[PDB]
């Protein structure tokens, strides 16, 4: 029952040596918990053959692109693995790789992997077939300069994608078999979310008789309830519906029996009309998209509500309705003062930076509330007759550091192997349920590239995350990967020679995303920032005229390259802070079990001790200022989780959405208490 | 709760398949049982440095000898050893190594040694600065045809002997500081033994006043309370005593309040006088040897009974006692039926072939009941006043197989290797509490060696163990390797420069053991025994001739090389058979806990079925002729366990008695049933 030496070692931490911490009792507690713990409870084995056999035998990995490398090349790839000898600093570094991370034994009372071995794992599945290009994705990964998604790093070549992006079209059939397909995608884990803008509302004619339509509050409460069956999911609706006030029923502050969500996130998009009609205080209009589509033959979201909208007002045909609209926003205020529910996203602002915006306009975001592509809605007629493929979204994650990446500065390689690791992820991922999503990432070839450890190290390196110095930082590196990205994207299409699927009318085959760049030069504003980005070549506006000439030459691979996600879950293992937002505590507490961890940030000590600042205590202005300084740079959406508290108000928080709507901000996420 | 699958397996063993055992069901009740619990409880290690550095560090082995080396020598050892690949064929071979042999953590819950580290780390004690005879002790015994004793192979450089063998003077100080010794050797596990056959008899004068002493049964209640405080021992008398029938009373089957032995065993020195006056059937007369001493100056073991037992009978100083000695023999035969006590040794017999009688004469023996040497009995005064440091005997252990020797043929290399090592065991061990017996020890230099697998060896080719042939096989056998133990200490005493002491006074200075053996040759008079033989030199007269000049020429440097002991506790991990005795049984069975183990014998089939007999069913005559054979070439004694069955009689057993002194049997070990 006794407590072990490790956890004494982390509870000691918290002690008050003269006013500070006793942070090299981590040490300890990581060098005792090795020795007394993790060296005590590996399974034996005498070479590496026989652990390799093991591996074969006991049914762990598939074994053809393992077989793929000669006995002679693994071991090589290994040995160059276990020359590092990676010290963890961090308790939470092997207390939760070793613990989560790590593939354990069938009855997971042993350890098989060790921290080598699993990188060195994904680096052969990575480069299925070069031994040299393995060794640069472990030098890319053992000084953790990049870390590839969840499953991505989990299930490397073992027994896959977190986001997925469908429509629903008006017939039941089409309901039937999305039905079918959330149910189908909910066992592999992945994060599917949809959108419910071309459905008819509640109370109208089912085709023949008047007045029977039950509502899409009942198709929620099915999907909810369809969500009880696996381990979860979302669905949104354009702002313009009747039922739209019954969509903030859902997430109401009072549980119901006949409305109960436990697993639907809701988000509302709201195009420029709406806070158009809001911010003149004049009485607004939402319609019916059935009449709609009786009336004029698409859907209400298949147009643009501000051209539109008198359109509807002066036809009689679709029937209205009339909202104040500074009342919803109102509500919508209070709901997320409430909790923080629903999400907001101004899909006039995403398409007037997209580039595929001649296929469709961005009306949706997923769970993780980051990506933001083109879509098409299928439709499904019985089993006996035929059906359509329309298109979909997936977008694979995989983060990299700021810190590691701009202290070893090999960041154009660091893009050229993270962009084929995530090309090889792309290939490699296969659906056989519903189609459309598989097309749709054979068409798109679309990827997704973030970063962290923003304010732990430009905090550690003595820089305030409130200053514009930080900001530039975020401006100049940006516009540096986004070239390396673009350039990657570039070399790859002509190295295949065939980029995505219609590319020529997105803005790259125009050089209009490069014609913000041919001129503009984003060079460092700032002395110590200057002096971060010196030892490598700044490119200027005439590496982008060039890099636009290359592109207009051949074409880009990838239709989408960036999104960013709150990737907090492997910053432990990866021994650095959180993403490019900023921290809340210097030190998080734990209870693990019978326990109390506590570890602090990853560089903290008194001089950043005021660099380490806390979020409840922060300007949230200089934050989206900052967040479309680094908009400026990335193609989709990012998940900017608002820090607020309990104290402030519903109207700074309109005032916040303004000020978001006026810096062009795509999308926000759940807000902080 | 459940039966693991490698008991399963053995359970699996005892399977009636046509008749006949289910034998490789052993191999995956070892293979799995390697699997599924050795190779899941290890503690794991990246390299072997750190594995030496958690060695040295964890408190777990002598460093110095451990420093002799370089860490590539040891490298090239261990190489050496895994590079065996040491195939375990029996279930008890891993199931008592790893079980007990093995050292494990503090805690005893994982694993440290492997079955190559141990034998490494025996291998480099025992050469003790050179890599390449540690390699030759590895060969001798990663292919068990060496197996060292059992603390020796324990506890080499860890944190020695069990063969103690002492006497008593006649004075209380003298009994205290015996006392004092036992328990200062009874806390290191070695096995002491004694002889009391310089005490005064019961209800004697204590020096002043008469009828004082309350005899040598309170002395050994003593001893029997005094081993009560530790994990044991025994004592001996002359048989000429009165208090001898008070020695018969100690192992009564009436375990009395009075009288209770748990420890200590007892065994009758007998002399050719005994069996002389029980043979004529005449009434024979024990003495009081303190009458004795205060008449003649010495004690009656001093003196043989067969000269001065008429002095002792004409002389009216020493009290008479007058019994009939038939008697005794009926009461010695209705005990040894009873259990199997006591000992009964031909001394006269033993100085009959004893080469140092120039020294003294042999009375006793250790519990192992094979030791037999020269002593000299102490004398300790006061504690202000000086004592006397007499002579002790302490023979080393450590046996070998006939199997792997008669398969390797490395004979004579055999006995280089394990000379060397026997020398170094000698060389190493001291004690710090009583210095006679490292006095006797430094001076001695004496040795001892053994072998097993006799009966399954010799069974496994096809030949019968009440064979005359196995008996000359043996006597050829035992010749050539006493002539190789010879030789070896010839040279060794060449090497040295310099012999053991009173070298000059026993047979090997005059030649006369090689007597017997410059005629008589010994050569097979078998054809399949001369087969086994073939493949290499025998030895013949001419040999011993110039062995017998080459001894005379420097000397012979141990004064004793050889004892049999019953090695039975290392068989298993041996994977042979038994000593020199033969099998009792094909299969033995064991409920180890929760279970039943079957182990048979090893190479235990239909064509060795009645190769592989039962003690119970054979002739005892042919085993003590067997037994003469063998001891044709030991100096010392041999450890002959009595196969017996509860339905034979007192007069058989006293036939054995007559025919065993008539084949001049030194020694007889307690009986079977
Ligand atoms: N931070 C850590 N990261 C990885 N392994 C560790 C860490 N801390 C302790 N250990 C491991 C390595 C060893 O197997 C054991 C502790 O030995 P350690 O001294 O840390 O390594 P080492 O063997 O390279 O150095 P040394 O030769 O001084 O012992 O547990
Ligand atoms: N009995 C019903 N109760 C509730 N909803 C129904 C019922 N029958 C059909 N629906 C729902 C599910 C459909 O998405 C929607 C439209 O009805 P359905 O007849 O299936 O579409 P449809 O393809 O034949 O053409 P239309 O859109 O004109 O109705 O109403
Ligand atoms: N009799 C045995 N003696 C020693 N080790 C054994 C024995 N039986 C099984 N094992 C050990 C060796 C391995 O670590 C594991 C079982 O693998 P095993 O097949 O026996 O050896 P191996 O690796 O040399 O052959 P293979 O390449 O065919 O697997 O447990
Ligand atoms: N009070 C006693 N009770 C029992 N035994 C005793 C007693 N005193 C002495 N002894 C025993 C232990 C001795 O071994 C033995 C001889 O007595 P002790 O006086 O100690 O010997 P000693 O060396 O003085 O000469 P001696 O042999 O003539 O007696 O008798």
């Amino acid at each position: 029952n006794q407590v072990p030496k490790w956890i004494q070692l982390n509870n000691e931490i918290m002690i008050q040596k003269d006013g500070k911490f006793q942070f090299d009792k981590d040490k300890e507690a990581v060098h005792s918990y090795f020795v007394d713990y993790i060296n005590q409870n590996t399974v034996f084995f005498h070479n590496l053959k026989e652990k390799l056999d093991y591996l074969v035998e006991n049914q762990y990995y598939e074994e053809e692109f393992l077989s793929l490398y000669s006995f002679e090349d693994i071991k090589e790839v290994f040995k160059t693995a276990y020359a590092k000898k990676f010290r963890f600093p961090s308790f939470m570094s092997a207390f939760k790789f070793y613990n989560d991370y790590a593939l354990k034994t069938n009855d997971k009372k042993k350890i098989l992997e060790r921290y080598e071995d699993r990188i060195s794992i994904v680096a052969l599945f990575f480069a299925n077939g070069d031994t040299e290009k393995a060794k640069e994705y472990v030098n890319l990964m053992i000084n953790q300069e990049y870390q590839p998604s969840t499953p991505t790093f989990l299930n490397a070549g073992r027994k896959l994608v977190s986001c997925f992006l469908l429509e629903v079209n008006d017939s039941l059939n089409d309901i039937s078999r999305a039905i079918d397909i959330s149910m189908q995608l909910s066992k592999l884990g992945g994060g599917v979310s949809l959108n419910l803008s071309k459905l008819r509302a509640k109370g109208e004619a089912i085709k023949d008789v008047e007045n029977a339509t039950k509502g899409v509050v009942g198709v929620m409460k099915l999907l909810d309830n369809a969500f009880r069956y696996a381990d979860s999911g979302a669905a949104y609706l354009n702002i313009f519906h009747r039922d739209i006030n019954d969509f903030l029923d859902t997430k109401k502050i009072s549980a119901d029996e006949d409305v109960r969500v436990k697993t639907l996130s809701i988000g509302v998009v709201i195009p420029d009309k709406f806070v158009e009609l809001a911010r003149e205080d004049k009485a607004a209009y939402v319609f019916y998209p059935h009449t709609i589509y009786k009336e004029y033959g698409q859907h209400m979201d298949e147009m643009d509500m501000n051209e539109m909208y008198d359109k509807f007002v002066d036809n009689p045909r679709v029937k209205k309705e009339k909202i104040n609209p500074r009342k919803l926003l109102e509500k919508l205020a209070m709901l997320r003062s409430e909790s923080g529910y629903p999400y907001i996203m101004f899909q006039d602002n995403v398409n007037k930076v997209h580039a595929n915006n001649h296929i469709s306009k961005v009306k949706f975001s997923n769970l993780c509330s980051e990506v933001l592509q083109a879509s098409q809605v299928s439709s499904y007629t019985d089993y006996d007759e035929e059906d359509e493929i329309g298109l979909d979204i997936s977008c694979n994650l995989g983060s990299l550091n700021i810190l590691n990446v701009m202290e070893h500065k090999s960041i154009e390689k660091t893009v050229k192997l993270a962009t084929d690791s995530l090309t090889h992820v792309s290939e490699t991922t296969d659906i056989r349920n519903a189609p459309a999503v598989r097309r749709a990432n054979k068409a798109m070839k679309s990827i997704g590239l973030g970063a962290m450890n923003l304010h732990g190290y430009l905090a550690q390196n003595g820089i305030a995350y409130e200053s514009p110095e930080a900001r530039d930082f975020a401006n100049t590196f940006f516009m540096m990967v986004n070239f390396y990205s673009i350039q990657r994207s570039a070399e790859i299409a002509k190295e295949k020679g065939e980029t995505f699927d219609q590319y020529e009318g997105s803005t790259y085959a125009t050089g209009e995303y490069f014609d913000k760049y041919v001129s503009t030069d984003f060079s460092p504003k700032y002395e110590k920032i200057a002096n971060l980005f010196e030892g490598m070549h700044i490119p200027t506006t005439e590496d982008w005229k060039k890099l636009k000439a290359f592109v207009a030459e051949h074409g880009m691979y990838h239709s989408y390259r960036l999104c960013i996600a709150p990737t907090g879950s492997i910053s432990y293992v990866q021994s650095s802070t959180a993403s490019v937002m900023p921290i809340m505590e210097r030190i998080e507490e734990r209870t693990y079990g019978n326990s109390k961890t506590y570890y602090p940030m990853p560089g903290l000590a008194s001089n950043n001790w005021f660099f380490y600042k806390e979020a409840y205590d922060m300007d949230m202005f200089k934050v989206v200022d900052m967040i479309a300084t680094i908009q400026q740079h990335i193609d989709q959406g990012i998940s900017f989780t608002l820090f607020l508290k309990d104290t402030m108000t519903t109207r700074d928080l309109n005032r916040i959405d303004l000020y978001a709507h006026h810096r062009g901000i795509k999308t926000i996420y759940y807000a902080r208490t």
